[PDB]
């Protein structure tokens, strides 16, 4: 339980403990599948994993609340950022209550791990900019999204994973880039329906494809050779990044390897789903997790018997 994990982490402040408890329950609500990854980490690290993942998912969710206007979503980002900065520098609606718990846990997590907690607004600004960006002219323009929304939190959580070599950050950047590019491809139909194109226009031009072509053909039952070749190209670009980043687990502390090995393997499993049966994925509309938890429990206890201990909390 989070209470025993907080005990093992040495987090004793009753106000802070309550915030980590709130965040852990929120984490479970934002997705049980992702929440279970916490059990691949040493018990005393799970409060930090909870707080960091919840922060990224919580803020990204503010940005992708497609029920509401871009103006409303922008206001929510401003609200969370104001609350974060108030906490960082030392009746409530439900969103105000969660904003504050997420912020308080995150500040403590970031300071515990020697991360630049005052730069969190750069991540929020990337999300604010993404709200009003519906197209990307080329790779350089898409990098404005990737280097703020995607990879800034990625290089931060890399430190929480306890890198053993300097190559870890580049492997982290390749791997999470591949994950993000696969998300764009997987979600192409939904994103197109929202008026957003995350495939750079230069790539479309290269294969003679228009945005209208994609809008009309994805989910239509058929694909022209040009559209299929564009999809093949984008899938191959994601594959190349994943292959370049695949050594990331070995560059991390042993207690972090099982989680990222499982996550890489999950994304590996997306490639045949996208392409099989002649790209049928684009024409029409638990076991791995249990095994990884089993493997992680062996590795983590080994590491403990070898003297491993999670660092002391910021206080
Ligand atoms: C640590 C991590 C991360 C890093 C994140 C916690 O900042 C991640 N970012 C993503 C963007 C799109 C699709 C997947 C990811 C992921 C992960 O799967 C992951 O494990
Ligand atoms: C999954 C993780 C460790 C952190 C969350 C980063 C981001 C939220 C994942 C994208 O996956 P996803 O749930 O599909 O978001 P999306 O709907 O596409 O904007
Ligand atoms: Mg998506
Ligand atoms: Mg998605």
């Amino acid at each position: 339980t989070i209470v025993q994990e907080l005990d093992q982490a040495g987090i004793t402040d009753s106000g802070l403990r309550a915030d980590y408890i709130t965040v852990s329950r929120l984490f479970r609500e934002i997705g049980r599948g992702r929440y279970l990854g916490r059990y691949m980490f040493p018990a005393a690290k799970r409060p930090y994993f909870d707080a960091f993942i919840t922060f990224v998912a919580y803020v990204d969710n503010l940005t992708d609340d497609i029920k509401h206007s871009v103006e409303v979503r922008a206001r929510r980002l401003d609200e969370w950022e104001r609350t974060y900065l108030a906490v960082a520098k030392g009746p409530l609606s439900r969103s105000e209550q969660t904003d504050a718990a997420v912020a308080r846990a995150l500040v403590h997590t970031l300071r515990t791990w020697d991360l630049p907690y005052l730069r969190v607004p750069e991540f929020v600004d990337g999300n604010r900019k993404a709200l009003t960006t519906y197209e990307y002219a080329n790779d350089e323009a898409l990098d404005e999204f990737l280097e703020t929304v995607t990879l800034l939190p990625a290089v931060w959580i890399n430190q929480i994973f306890e890198p053993r070599s300097a190559e870890a950050e580049e492997l982290c950047r390749h791997t999470i880039t591949a994950f993000q590019l696969l998300d764009f491809i997987w979600d192409l139909r939904e994103d197109l329906d929202l008026g957003r194109l995350y495939l750079p226009m230069e790539h479309l031009d290269r294969f003679g494809v228009t945005r209208a072509d994609l809008d009309r053909q994805i989910g239509s039952g058929h694909l022209t050779d040009d559209v299929r070749e564009l999809l093949r190209f984008e899938i191959g670009r994601a594959k190349k990044h994943l292959d370049a980043g695949r050594g990331w687990p070995q560059s991390l502390h042993p207690t972090s390897r099982t989680f990222m090995e499982a996550d890489i393997q999950l994304h590996d499993s997306m490639f045949p789903q996208l392409t099989k049966n002649g790209y049928a994925f684009f024409k029409t509309a638990i076991a791995r997790t249990a095994s990884a938890i089993a493997r992680a429990r062996k590795i983590n206890q080994q590491a403990i018997r070898g003297g491993y201990r999670v660092r002391a909390p910021f206080q």
